[PDB]
């Protein structure tokens, strides 16, 4: 399974700062994250500006980058999604786990382009996503547990499932919302966990470590030469 | 690993002394250790008589030989990682797990460096070090159970996590204060326990040992004639 | 591991009964068994006496028999050891878990004379006798039910060790007093069970066995001319 | 496994009805249920008679039949067992679980002959019939019950011992008085089960079986032509 | 719970030997079993008859006796149970399990007759009977078996379900077939084990009591006088 | 708990069937049930008409009868509760567990009316009700199962958060589909189920039951003159 | 335990507008989150002003209010809590559970004024702030997810501990930061959960519940004349 | 339970020993252990004698004695049981568990003898016990074990049976054979524990006992003037 | 059991510190601890010192105070707890697990001494303890950690056989060696821990606390006027 750890981030600084750890293995974004990207550097939504900023993403991370159809039904979806990924060959098309998601995902998929099916709140629609053909099924735990059920029980099923079955598509645990999720999601088994800047962040805090480093610091300076 | 055992010292009278019991894997020094080894003998503390002692400690052990490196910032740990592997082949460099280690973790592995991530006081840290491409990682048991938390329970996640995804990472159970420590990482599944010499001459004190040995002399001698 | 059935004894009576019904694999000796059956046929117990012994009983079991050191220091053990192995093709050296022990079993088993590390009453004493090259463990379950504690947690937690670590070496179940110990013992996935004739002889009965038979055999009179 | 099902009987008629659903593996006897099927047909018991039975009841089924000694001593159950295997090539020897029984398993298995050791009523009488070198073991469930112990458990031991200890030995679920006899057997992971003709005819029986297939046919007839 | 222990029958002979033995609290008649003990007296069955063997039943077991109504409709159902009721206060009325028993149980029970409700396969029948004022429920284990379901698991839900719900309805474990049957019943927590007189009979009959009781009287012997 | 068995319908015919059972506990009605009875029945929807409505389901139960308001703003949900509470003293007042639901529950519950709290599908959400002074929470099984979650798990949460923190509100299983639902609530420990006429209709339904009732009245039959 | 829900903000407009929902238990604060109305508002925080501020939360909430010293050595800690207490009889004082604050939570407890006893991060602070006569205790759950271990365990150990020794103090989930924090001390058996007002506004919000109630509302208008 | 101390015994010189340390609540005897003790002592066992002998260890041991019967027809059972109830108001009456026991329980029970229903190997020997009057019953763990069956299980069966039933009668550990047999029945719940002095005198022995105060005394006369 | 914190010392500057906490319940000394304090202050350890020491231990504490005889037969040990009881009514006599501890304690139990019975390290120590009358049961936890077996363990086991059997006795958690022996008691229900001053100080620390102390200070003097 080898967890690989993902941005969930369309910001190039935030990209490039974890990318020098040599922690970062790609990158997700969604038309909501394109978006205040693109409001805040504030500049505007040439079709060509966003295909140099994706380019500019792979190039950055140096691995799988997602990126989401806007397109309503299948065929402008697979139209879509040939062009995305043409970009750049480490582009992954995300498409949302719709009826007319399926058929482009089938349709993307069998023409050997890698679909993440996205907007995923059961192990059923998992379970469709991967017989349609997905390399990647992205089920949110946050937006589960701010309706007040259990993200992680979400995961469970579906990485349990996949198991079980022996399905070769991978789990992305996505709406990420702090390092217990990312415990969580290694623990059980998912194949990549994808979050925000400021999580990736939070993961590598502990007390313990900034205490542990000081003393160590000081136990040198009493006896170095 | 099949639990292999590591003494953390710099002392080479011990090193020797459970060498010669035959269990004796691998030693993790720290320049406080080493600084206490020069100052029982008296010697001066330079560079070059700090590394001939890792040197002898290499030649002695005849396996892995942790050094950790002083430096502050991610160019000078490489800088000091690079010195430390030249000292001898068996020689694995330490790197706290912070920014900057796992930075100097990244370079030093791609090295074919051997690279152990100490100060590690949660999965996710050990997760990090794992994707920067760290050989070892070392939780620290006892500091934990100083502050009240279950060290076995940090042990437990990091086992099950490398477990779950077949990292290829081994993990050091360090910070070993009593026997159960060691018990309890062999149960769970560790690769590796360093500790004390003092601790490692606990392991083998059973009462009945010494009883059962004693009765079965007495019980030869008297039909001897 | 294909447990195997061994007799605790040096009585030679015993050992023949028990080999002829073909399910004996080995047997385990002491110095205190051996003095027993020395002062049983009031002989005195002399080095070519004890070696025609030995003998007698490798021949019998046909299999391998354990035979313990009396030396206390690595030196004497050794030369014993080695003295033991020469008696006969079948004869594994038995030493005490002791410091000396380890040094004796490392350098025994470095030089390829199969070690029954003995006297052992912790997980960690079978896993420092592991490490040192025993070929055997022999953890002592009676002795430890004796002084209030659970023998076959004893046994739990070293069978479970050596598996969870994949240690090559293989667990004698010793000190057995009842039935239910070699139970335990095969269900748990130990290698051997060493025990008593007294032992050995109940494991056969049961009274619904001697009941079957009996209606069977009345059954058969009945209708046969 | 693949569990096999067998019947417990020596009644010819009931043996053709089974073999007839094409689910039939083999059957096992015992020397009541021979001399209830003698008294039954009115016919007397000789060794001719006795020896025609068995090879109508092996042609009949087409794979192993077991038949049981009813010799005292070893010697004599080996030279019954070599007679009864003499009667054609299916024919497994029963021996009961004794110490002469063990004797004549470990000889009859040695010369080529499948050995069922029977009357087992304990894990370790099991045991011994496996290191003895019996093909079968044969564990009943029901006469367990019948003195206010767990059947179940019986096999459910002997199943876990022999999964652990990679035992070549296979597990007749014997003495089978009810359905859920069988399906325990299965779910444990048994290798045969054999059961009397009353039993084996329960099995598949369930109302709603019945129910569907009127319910099916009543609808298919009202639009028929 | 304090759990009783009834006969299944409604032979008189069966119930008197068990009644002397001290251990007999009831006993569960149902049409079937009338229908038999009638029969093997070559007795016709009437109104009189009946009532006659109810009340030879009652005067011997000292204790609740159901008997069972065979009309279908609920109007007739309590016109019969009243008739039954009226014959000895200890008669407990038997209804089906129907929409039709509901109504009579609701009824009858309203007027101060105890009612148990039979034939129930299902905790939800358990709960319907329950609500409808049922003195007693009577799952069927036996009959749940044959069709390769879990007795057991039957009764297990219903005494769950009426301990969780702490409803005063008790719990008759009926359709009794072995021991063990009524081992589950009392750990659970079953009311009453209703079981046939052969079931009844095989309680006792543990070989090791016998097999003790021989010995304390040899011994015994030995030393007198 | 002595869980209660209600019908989920505003149709009065059902009501009255399952009512002569003599196991109708209440009744739960909603906006869509009574718009499908008055739309049934050919009348138009009035205040009066409603009211007689709910009368007589009251009438016809003689137990509680849910009614639920259709105002979404506190003050007006207060006022139709009142209205609603006047019709009969059986009467309890549905509201929606929204915020203005909450404030709506904490009048009414203080005034001495009681509430039910519907719409729930979060443990969170009954809590919020619990401390608005609800009587009762209506947890919707089905509609979770809808949405391919587990039901079952939220009247789980529900239940236990009850049970442990010993709120004297009372859980209602709705949404039922299935007889299992009712089971589950049973088993759970719900205080009340409410099912659709269809389920209720199917909980009596074992097939073995009426195989039961035609042998036993075979049976007796035969025996009659 | 009857879990009660507070605010952890000192925002009068927060704890008005949940106050009015009716589900209002209490309000903690702490010195950062004073700080912060009072930056917001632009007031200046003199001890006037803070008394002010805290009697007006006192009167909105009606319930408990907990305000924190900021003293730092144990008399002054009391002169404050005693200054605190006298605001208003709601207020119960907060102190941290250092040496100091266990020292002033023993004097200002025997005066009979509530302490909770806060920033507490192990079950061992819980236990001596309970041993200190602490009235509540405060476990922070969001900042030990912070680092990357589980607060919910945290939680768990201080619940079960209180319960297991039955101590008389009341456990407050603290730094709630989720929904699943305030279910999970719900299941757990926490007292009280105290949350920012983000997460209250959060608990009610399921798809399901809107979605129901506008589908309700439909079918209910289609119906009226 | 209280669980109390037996001794399993008919030797005065046993029970005085055991009696002296203040922690024997009764003695247990049986025919066998009777004569053990007679024939030791030289002494014939006659009716005379064999009183003296148990008022001699009613007065030692200072409560409860079994006596048991050698009878084994219910009519003589209840004879004998009556003389033996006659030597000392503190005699309790052990029967056997048969049919004819269960017979005398009854009427000695009736008549307020206290009755020891004892060989029992089942929990259905033990309920059946329990329904005739028994105020004790005793399973014999140590002959269970020796049949290579788990008499901890009949312990626990007997106990969980007795405690979910809540019957008054006590369970009497028996056939007790080491130390853990004791803890066992501690743990599960027995009311009583019967042992051999040989185990009684087990049961203090730990050595950890001996050489912590050994090192006490040791550093005590150090310091002393 | 509302555990209670006691100190495992006999120094006064230890024990005063803790006193001031409001945390501290009692003081356990032992003849080591009592030996190395006087050592300490170069005193002469005669009878009056001694007296004086433990009645200003009493004085400070203001609970119970354990003082262990040195004597090694039962009558002296009763003479000498007679003498340390009437120095202070906190007093309570310790004495060691053995034979003649357990008869002094019988002893000056009954004459109302409170008797903690001490180096224990077997349930069945503390099962004989308590049948002697002892008020407290004192299991070593660390000196069993020592011999690499689970000192957690023997305390669940004592644990669980009071709370089963519901003995009087309570139970000290004895030879602590950190932070989670304490809470392993706490979570178990043990009645009281008693540990060195060293853990007693660590038992507060944790790195969050002071962190977040820190913060809100801050936070506090950025908007104070």
């Amino acid at each position: 399974s080898h967890m690989e750890l993902y941005l969930d981030t369309a910001s190039l600084e935030e990209i490039r700062e974890i990318a020098a750890w040599g922690v970062l293995s790609g990158v997700t974004t969604n038309p909501t994250l394109v978006a205040k990207a693109f409001a805040a550097k504030g500049e505007a939504l040439t079709e060509e500006a966003f295909a140099a900023h994706l380019r500019a993403i792979c190039e950055t991370v140096g691995g799988p980058v997602s990126a989401e159809v806007t397109a309503l039904e299948a065929e402008a979806m697979v139209a879509e999604g040939r062009r995305l990924a043409a970009i750049h060959p480490n582009i992954v098309v995300k498409l949302p786990t719709t009826e007319e998601g399926l058929k482009a995902c089938k349709r993307l998929s069998a023409e050997g382009i890698k679909v993440n099916m996205t907007l995923i709140f059961s192990a059923n629609q998992a379970l469709l996503a991967a017989r349609a053909g997905a390399s990647y099924v992205s089920p949110f735990l946050g937006r589960v547990d701010d309706i007040s059920w259990d993200g992680g029980e979400l995961l469970r099923e579906i990485v349990e499932m996949i198991q079980v079955q022996d399905l070769p598509v991978k789990v992305i645990a996505a709406s990420i919302r702090h390092p217990r999720h990312v415990t969580e999601a290694a623990l059980l088994g998912a194949d990549i966990a994808t979050m925000p800047h400021a999580v990736f962040k939070q993961l590598l805090k502990h007390p313990l470590t900034d205490i542990g480093l000081k003393r160590f610091l000081e136990d040198w300076e009493k006896v170095k030469p």
